[PDB]
């Protein structure tokens, strides 16, 4: 509460290597710590200044951390500071910690600077006592004493750090790497160019694999899991097998660590050698280094910043001297508090389990999804698929909705992992206008060839309803053999699947088992935290929104009013609200009165009036009936008039089928395996007599995020959790954020 940090200081520092999103952490943790009646101070150059001190600890005050969120690396600082890995200057950081009179310290960094600050709340008993024979007066460790609270924050684009979901960074890195290979991959039309891309990853093949799997490279190496035995062969027979199967590019992906079964690490360029002397193709290595840190944040790093930022501040005014060292971080989409030490102890046990050959121990202390991804990643990436026989259960995948980015990824793993199964896969073009009119084709592997990084729709998406042609469908589904039903669209996805289970009572054919893949801009979807094509839209919202707040002004003090889309899901504005810094966002699932709307701006004035030069006020496309955008905009300008100017802005739909980022794509990938893995049982489930009847309510699902797990619930299951009028779901986790949201914005 705001009494909570008073008479309570804290020091943030940013050690570690640049990590896109630091800079949004900082922030969160100043603007929030401020708010907490704390007092925040920086550390300029990580744990240097924190050694040195005088001018390296200078006090943060609000206007300070103003204009951070959209930069990348650090600001505050980042060195190398070696004097810290040795006590004979811990020491000296304590004193000036002491000497400036701090409780409170806040790491943001990595498995290293994370591990230091570790070992610093430790070895911090014996520094004040040693720190006695001559330091500063006794009557200070008598009134700081086993009262020592620091927090790591974990930023590094490596996303090695275990006992977190995610890094900070990452996602951008995974940006960089993405926006090169989609060059890359966009351009190779003359010869059977066969690029080499080496990417970060000291010890972990995170970045490496899950750039493979949105690039759908043609091999992989990463250390967790070298090579074992002969493959030279098998990736020569690999490329030149796809050579002749017709393809003009190859993208063999490296990790920096990548190893061999023994040890003696691959190397990018003896890869490279290899394919040249053995195959002989024009073949070329690249090496992307320090860029993957470059460029900016991406919608998600600045979002999970300040989530992290205000969580460890939370945890820094919440520890006591029983409480143990702190690391706050994301998982199953939630902050948690962990155990420091917990955390390294174990994000270092990987590291031993692979320097001793075991690797089978190295891929599962890592894990989880990771050895999913690897998993999936293979499949997809085969060359095959088996031979079809006969008494094989037929699929059909189609897209119904809006379009997404991501569909086509999505589209493409349900076919392909399908035809892995042995199963034949229909394709439907045009949602339910598709099993009606018939348009219905057989696809075979390289149908959905390279389609994974293409946005849009490739098999047409239309967002008509089922039941009124429930006949001619029907009739359909038995022509050509349906048995199951894959179904990636949005709401009229949900909607059209409960529409067939009804179907199931006037008709026997529709009582085949469907799984419905939530891909909506939207993220209106029940029954999944996230949907594919959001993190599309929203990294595009906040794009723009950036390269609004410039315009040829010929004035500087201007506020900006913008208008984002969603129908009534306030899921982007209130995200891109968050992302992009915005005083207020004005979404339905949160009603706003003019008494308050009022408040809003006897406000953002107070602020534009000295402080900003620049505002951003985000409204949803429905957030309420009266108090449209042009009641907003001329609200907001009336009241603001001498003290700045302002224009309104209304995004709109702009053609949201540009092209899906890697989280859309791998979203998409992931799930389109997942349901076409269980749809593959519930046919097998449900096949009796020389004919399938799924007329159970577990044959006709909705996959989707759920905390920590992916989960198939029923259709009908999920009609409670949903409002039907507005086309949302009831019970948005997101609107947890909002107030985290107002206090960056400084209001309460
Ligand atoms: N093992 C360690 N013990 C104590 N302090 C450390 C340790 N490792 C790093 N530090 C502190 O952090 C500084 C930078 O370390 P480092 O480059 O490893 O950052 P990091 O958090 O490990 O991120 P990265 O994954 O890029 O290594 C060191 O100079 C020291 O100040
Ligand atoms: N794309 C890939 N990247 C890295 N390793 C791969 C890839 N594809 C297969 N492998 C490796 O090959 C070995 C398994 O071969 P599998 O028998 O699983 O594929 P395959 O049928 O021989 O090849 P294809 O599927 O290309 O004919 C394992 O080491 C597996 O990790
Ligand atoms: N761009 C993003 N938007 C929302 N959540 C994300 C994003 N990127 C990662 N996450 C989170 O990271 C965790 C999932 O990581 P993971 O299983 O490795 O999937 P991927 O392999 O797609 O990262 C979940 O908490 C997920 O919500």
């Amino acid at each position: 509460a705001r009494t909570l940090g008073v008479g309570k200081a804290i020091a943030v520092l940013t050690s570690g290597g640049d990590a896109q999103g630091m800079n949004a952490a900082v922030r969160a943790v100043v603007r929030v710590g401020i708010f907490t009646g704390a007092r925040v101070f920086f550390v300029h150059e990580g744990y240097q200044g924190l050694v040195d001190g005088g001018d390296h600890i200078r006090e943060a005050t609000w206007e300070s951390v103003s204009m951070m969120l959209q930069l990348g690396g650090t600001v505050i600082g980042s060195a190398r500071c070696k004097d810290f890995r040795e006590r004979e200057g811990r020491l000296r950081a304590a004193h000036n910690l002491v000497k400036r009179g701090i409780t409170n310290l806040c790491v943001i960094g990595g498995d290293g600077s994370l591990t230091g600050a570790d070992t610093f709340r430790s070895e911090w008993s014996d520094l004040l006592s040693d720190l006695q024979k001559a330091g500063k007066i006794t009557a200070e460790e008598a009134t700081r004493s086993s009262y020592l609270n620091i927090v790591g924050l974990v930023g590094s684009i490596d996303n090695d750090f275990c006992g977190t979901d995610m890094t900070i960074g990452t996602d951008s890195a995974l940006h960089r790497i993405t926006e090169i290979v989609d060059a890359i991959t966009t351009t190779a039309q003359s010869h059977q160019r066969t690029f080499v891309l080496e990417v970060m990853g000291r010890h972990c093949g995170y970045l490496a694999l899950v750039t493979s799997l949105s690039c759908g490279a043609d091999w992989v190496f990463i250390p967790e899991c070298p090579p074992d035995d002969n493959w030279e062969d098998h990736l020569c027979r690999r490329l030149s097998e796809t050579r002749t199967r017709g393809s003009r590019l190859n993208i063999i992906i490296v990790a920096e660590g990548a190893i061999d079964r023994n040890g003696k690490p691959i190397t990018s360029e003896g890869v490279k050698d290899l394919v040249v002397r053995r195959l002989g193709y024009d073949t070329r290595v690249t090496v992307l280094g320090h860029v993957q840190r470059g460029g900016t944040p991406s919608a998600f790093d600045r979002i999970l910043g300040s989530r992290m930022g205000v969580e460890a501040v939370m945890a820094l005014l919440e520890g006591t001297p029983d409480t143990p060292a702190c690391v706050v971080s994301l998982s199953g989409n939630q902050a948690v508090r962990l155990p420091l030490m917990e955390c390294v102890q174990v994000t270092k046990d990987v590291t031993k389990a692979m320097d001793e050959k075991r690797f089978d121990e190295a891929m599962k202390l890592r894990g989880r999804s990771f050895m999913n991804n690897w998993e999936v990643y293979k499949l997809l990436a085969h060359i095959r698929p088996p031979a079809p026989k006969s008494g094989s259960y037929t699929v059909a995948v189609m897209n119904v909705g809006a379009p997404a980015a991501g569909m086509n990824a999505a589209v493409r793993s349900t076919v392909r992992i399908g035809l892995i199964q042995g199963n034949r896969v229909l394709v439907v073009h045009d949602g339910f206008e598709g099993p009606a009119k018939g348009q219905i084709e057989e696809a075979g592997w390289s149908y959905v060839g390279g389609w994974t990084g293409q946005g849009g729709s490739k098999l047409g998406s239309k967002r008509t309803l089922p039941k009124k042609s429930f006949e001619q469908i029907s009739a359909n589904i038995t022509k050509f053999n349906i048995q199951g039903l894959v179904i990636i669209g949005g709401f009229e996805a949900y909607t059209g699947g409960l529409e067939l289970m009804e179907g199931r009572k006037q008709f026997d054919e529709l009582c085949i088992p469907f799984v419905v893949i939530p891909a909506t801009v939207s993220n209106n979807v029940p029954g999944s935290d996230f949907s594919v094509g959001a993190d599309t839209a929203l990294n595009t919202i906040c794009t723009t929104c950036d390269r609004i707040k410039q315009s040829a002004a010929g004035t500087k003090r201007r506020v900006f009013i913008i208008e984002t889309m969603g129908g009534y899901c306030g899921y982007l504005a209130t995200m891109a609200g968050l992302a992009a810094g915005a005083d207020a966002a004005y979404i339905f699932e949160e009603p706003f009165t003019i008494r308050d709307l009022q408040a809003n701006v006897e406000h953002l004035v107070q602020k534009m009036k000295t402080t900003v030069k620049r505002g951003l006020v985000l409204r949803n496309e429905k957030c309420n009936e009266n108090y449209t955008t042009d009641f907003i905009f001329n609200l907001y300008s009336e009241e603001g008039k001498g003290i700045f100017d302002s224009r309104k802005n209304v995004l709109g739909h702009m053609q949201q089928g540009g092209s899906p980022t890697p989280f859309d794509r791998n979203f998409a990938t992931k799930m389109g395996a997942k349901a076409m893995n269980w749809m593959a049982g519930k046919i097998k489930e449900s096949y009796r007599n020389g004919r399938i009847f799924a007329n159970t309510p577990d044959s006709g699902c909705v996959l989707g995020m759920r905390k920590r797990a992916l989960v198939f619930q029923p259709v009908t299951e999920l009609q409670n959790q949903t409002d039907f009028e507005h086309r949302i779901p009831k019970e948005q986790w997101w609107l947890k954020l909002r107030p985290i949201l107002k206090i960056l914005a400084k209001y309460e």
